[PDB]
């Protein structure tokens, strides 16, 4: 009808679980001497053959422990460099892996790892007092490892000490097989979005998003020790699919767990990374740095972000810092596995988050009568294709409301396509400021809060009104130094905007605007702080 269709990929599908098309690629790399990841901070460096010597060693280990097909594992971790070594080993001998956050919060991990149910947790050093009561709860946790430290650490045995402890003392990694899978049901991943529910991606999921990772338009060129620099969130599908897919490609990946304006621009310079992915909250800093001209940044030619709605207008400005055509967008949910939508290589837009990816389909829908939209009608994303999850854990009514009877995943995202093709994504439709018969999208309005010199950062929610049922409010967080008025703001927004987008609701400041990690608004809380 007025459906998007993607086109067909340029590398096909290849065959092989998840596990054995990732050996694959990693055993060449390996070979060829490179680097997979790099602490920029500590400049420790992981090698790819160890990283696969490592992960074929942990493969061993976990089936020795007795670890059977669709066992469980999770890991409980902020960035570090090791976090992949349980995820890929658990993809290598078919156990579903269920990667959390040490940044959550107790009640958030019993309540995910609730769900999960893993036998064993690998936990990083910080993350483990937040593990051990969470075991207190979730009483089935067996075995708490330590990801992060080359010794025991408080009683626990360390990564080492469990694959020592479980294999032979003569066995090499080399004699180690990948495990074949059903690949449409084994579930590989559980995730979290940003109470948790547990989402079920399975090894067909996968295979999928490596087929995009390599694609030269909707992907990234293969390039062996071409550097990249992340700064997302790894338990997070934004974290986890992007760095799945720089494995496959060969990249050296270099991580960044807090950032930091100096450390930042010292990690571009000195490991000449070529491209960087980042959460949209960032680019606020990028506009606003004065030190970016004391650094070579010359070898920078693309710069990603996702996650969250992104200002179009600092968007442009921060490319144009760069030197560069545009930002590289990727819209997607935890639900669609990764990136269903792509900014195309040399096809970008300003504002556009890009087009449907290879083997997907996409349409917009009315919000009144369900029907779909041609161009610039604005209206719910919904979209189909392999990378749909297999379900939520134990939830069949969630995922029926998600699934319709004919496939199509309703995202709960309002956006709209030009006449191109092009997607452009506008908020959350629960966020919609329903202000008298008016729809106020909060991300139009912190867009404009957000080009204001005096502005560090901003969020936008609806506060209750008995007359227009909701206003349009703001949090805001003011740069250091500078100094404004509740009236100041809002005058500068009435003179930039029509009527009805006015921020009635009154403005707050704040230190810290209330966000997900990886740049949602918590809408509730702004609320909250509002009244
Ligand atoms: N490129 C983007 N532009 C605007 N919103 C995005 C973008 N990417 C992700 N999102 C938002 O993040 C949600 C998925 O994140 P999550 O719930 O953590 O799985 C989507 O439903 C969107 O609301």
């Amino acid at each position: 009808e007025n459906i998007v269709v993607g086109p067909k990929p340029f590398y096909p599908i290849e065959e092989g679980s998840a596990g054995t098309q990732l050996r694959k690629y990693m055993e060449r790399y390996a070979k060829l001497g490179a680097i997979a990841f790099t602490n920029a901070v500590t400049g420790v460096d992981y090698s790819y053959a160890e990283y696969l010597e490592k992960s074929c060693c942990l493969g061993k280990a976990l089936q020795n422990y007795g670890l059977v097909v669709d066992g469980r594992i999770a890991l409980c971790s902020e960035n570090c460099e090791e976090f992949f070594i349980p995820v890929i080993a658990g993809l290598f001998i078919g156990v579903g892996v269920a990667p959390t956050n040490e940044i959550y919060t107790l009640r958030e991990l019993v309540h995910s790892l609730g769900i999960s149910k893993p036998t064993i947790v690998f936990s990083s050093k910080k993350g483990l007092d937040k593990v051990i009561t969470v075991q207190k709860t979730v009483t089935t946790i067996k075995t708490i490892v330590i990801l992060d430290s080359k010794v025991d650490y408080r009683g626990y045995q360390c990564l080492d000490t469990f694959i020592k402890r479980n294999t032979p003392p003569g066995f090499q990694a080399s004699s180690f097989k990948t495990v074949e899978v059903d690949r449409k049901e084994q579930v590989a991943l559980i995730m979290n979005s940003s109470l948790p529910k547990g989402v079920q991606l399975t090894h067909e999921n996968i295979v999928t998003r490596f087929s995009h990772a390599r694609d030269p338009i909707y992907g990234n060129q293969v390039s062996p020790g071409t550097a990249v620099l992340t700064v997302v969130p790894f338990h997070h599908g934004f974290g986890m699919f992007t760095t799945l897919g720089y494995l496959i490609c060969g990249f050296r990946v270099v991580m960044l767990t807090k950032f930091d304006e100096e450390t930042f621009l010292k990690t571009l310079q000195d490991y000449k990374c070529t491209s960087v992915i980042l959460v949209p909250t960032l680019f606020a800093i990028l506009n606003k740095s004065e030190l970016l001209n004391k650094y070579d940044l010359s070898n920078l030619v693309e710069i990603a972000s996702g996650g969250a709605p992104l200002s179009k207008e600092v968007g442009e400005a921060v490319a144009r810092r760069f030197n560069l055509p545009g930002v590289r967008q990727g819209y997607g949910l935890t639900e669609t596995t990764s990136a269903i939508i792509i900014t195309p290589e040399g096809d970008d837009k300003p504002g556009a988050s890009g087009k449907v990816v290879p083997l997907f389909k996409a349409k917009v829908i009315d919000l009144d009568t369900k029907k779909s939209l041609g161009p610039n009608r604005r209206g719910e994303v919904c979209v189909k294709g392999p990378m749909l999850m297999k379900g939520y854990v134990n939830n069949p009514e969630a995922t029926k409301e998600l699934i319709d009877e004919e496939g199509w995943l309703h995202t709960g995202d309002i956006g709209y396509y030009d006449e191109e093709k092009h997607f452009f994504i506008v908020d959350r439709l629960k966020s919609l400021i329903k202000y008298k018969g008016y729809q106020v999208p909060p991300a139009e309005l912190e867009s404009v809060l957000l080009q204001h010199p005096s502005i560090f950062d901003a969020g936008v929610a609806g506060v209750p009104d008995p007359v227009a049922g909701e206003l349009p409010g703001a949090v805001v967080v003011l740069e250091s130094g500078k100094n404004m008025t509740e009236k100041e703001v809002m005058d500068y927004v009435a003179s930039q905007v029509s009527n009805a987008k006015r921020l009635r609701g009154g403005v707050r400041f704040v230190d810290e605007v209330p966000k997900g990690l990886t740049g949602k608004i918590d809408g509730r809380a702004i609320r909250e702080i509002l009244k």
